[PDB]
């Protein structure tokens, strides 16, 4: 109904506390039965809600979907973002969020359970089923001058290998410039782009595309192989608003640190993270691909690569097949 | 009426000779007397055409209004335009094709006769009076790195000058980066923006606004003696649609250059067009402000400027004043 974000945002706010029905009831304006019938269709769509004669009910966990609800708590207590929008289904977050940011100046992001055009680099088909991912996108107001998109890239980089990791007993790195894998398997691909002038960015956007709890059963046949989920990699259920919560903490650490410090600082930490050293990388550049190694990240976080035939190269991005 | 658009689009299309009601009314599918009421209507919104029995009707000159009908007939016709979107009034041109762009590969251009957010660089106001000027945005689709957003930044300058000389007996002359003169008066600024990622430019926006007929009472009082109109230095009336059509085959021509011309080909060119010369600009850059000569464009388009302490700089960008 009208109130089921309101009453799951009472739960939610009053944790680890009960409250009753006549509380949220007044709070609402609204009649108890209401709140009686609103709680029973979270139930229904999978809130986890203990229920107790006198006392009243507990949230006890959410399911794999996103609330505005909820979602509304982690912004109005956040120092970074302004507001966030939450969908069930969308053509891209991405799109919504090039849209939105159009005439202001807040940050924000925008989140949907299942996007029906998810694109990555090039224009290419990123999956983003119902139930499965956190299909993100993330827009901020750096000043800065817009060549500092790809130091931004590489800050974010780490943020987010970061918040996997908290959840990942095998190891999680970052395939540069764009690409967050444990051992095989891409676990998420996220995607800055800006909008900006000669005096600087306007806008920065990153999309971020995660898998959360996809079974192998649920890849796509051909990429079964170099595909994961954070829930792969994890003994306990993982649960999304706990990840959230983490992403957007990294996220916040990393955007910091990308306003306050020079590449070189966490150069060795991206250097260490990274998983793109000793093995032959596959290159696409328009027509070409040539094969190549990875030599450095000089401090500029350009990649150094030596190619098949002896020949350097200093790239700002790349797209790399293992 | 609902047809207006479509019996101006007929008679623009028709010209030189004339076109009866009856070969409009069975265009359109509808009645001779409704058409006569249109043309009416045409009329009294300052469209001059002349009717004559028998034979029928002649769009002779059109009024300061933009019409759909008629920018349809440049876009059908042109190379570089997928589609333009016109609008008597809106709040800004610029924020339109931000909107417009996202989530396709078109190009077009939105053109509007007021704007009531009219915005130039770092947020400045931008007077859009209805009637008195082209204020537009053009969206292209170069196929480049970002840095190239300055490159496109210097070829679409001389466009647009090249098109406000055509029409005035003065001098037109850039101001580097980002406005035109004639004398002391501007008399058009433009603001080239982008969509971009790392692997290229998803979209260039450049915003242009030109004043067309103020006369100079119609000017804020304060910027009186610094702004101008192409009608100021025209023997002639102005005419819009005339003035856009030469606008977007210049816009045409240098976008063609941009995508195939280093800027060291029309670099001369730009430096004899420029007005930043010879004299002291001051400059603004955040809490700072200097004074300083301009010395060169360098072949990649800085300005080298020698600052009123002697010391030397390299500007991909700036903001001067006279
Ligand atoms: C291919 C590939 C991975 C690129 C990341 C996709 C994220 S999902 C949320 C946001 N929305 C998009 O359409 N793309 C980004
Ligand atoms: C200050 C100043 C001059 C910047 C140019 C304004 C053009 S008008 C059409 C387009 N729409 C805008 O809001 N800005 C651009």
């Amino acid at each position: 109904s009208k109130y089921s974000q309101d009453v799951l945002q009472l739960l939610y706010k009053n944790k680890p506390n009960y409250i009753s029905g006549q509380s949220i009831a007044e709070s609402l304006n609204i009649s108890r039965t209401a709140v009686k019938k609103v709680i029973d269709q979270l139930k229904l769509e999978g809130c986890k809600i203990d229920s107790v004669n006198h006392k009243g009910h507990l949230l006890q966990q959410l399911p794999d979907i996103w609330y505005q609800g909820i979602i509304d708590q982690y912004t109005k207590s956040s120092a970074l973002f302004d507001f966030s929008e939450v969908y069930d289904s969308i053509d891209s977050t991405q799109l919504a969020a090039k849209k939105s940011l159009v005439g202001n100046q807040s940050s924000f992001f925008i989140l949907s359970d299942e996007q029906t055009k998810g694109r990555g680099r090039f224009n290419r088909h990123w999956s983003s089923s119902k139930g499965q991912g956190l299909w993100m996108s993330v827009v901020l107001r750096p000043n800065v001058a817009f060549s500092m998109i790809s130091k931004f890239n590489l800050f974010i980089a780490l943020g987010i290998r970061d918040a996997i990791q908290h959840f990942s007993q095998d190891e999680v790195k970052v395939k540069w410039p764009n690409d967050i894998y444990i051992d095989n398997g891409k676990v998420c691909g996220f995607l800055t782009e800006m909008v900006a002038n000669n005096d600087g960015i306007e806008a920065i956007i990153c999309g971020i595309g995660i898998n959360l709890t996809q079974q192998l059963e649920n890849f796509d046949e051909s990429i079964r192989h170099r595909a994961t989920s954070i829930q792969l990699h994890d003994k306990n259920k993982l649960d999304r608003y706990q990840f959230l919560e983490r992403l957007l903490q990294e996220i916040e650490k990393r955007y910091n640190q990308f306003l306050t410090l020079p590449f070189s600082e966490i150069r060795e930490e991206y250097n260490a993270a990274s998983n793109i050293w000793n093995r032959t990388l596959l290159f696409t550049e328009n027509d070409k691909q040539f094969k190549g190694q990875a030599i450095d990240l000089d401090y500029d976080g350009y990649l150094i690569v030596r190619d098949e035939a002896g020949e350097s190269h200093r790239l700002i991005s790349a797209d790399i097949d293992f």
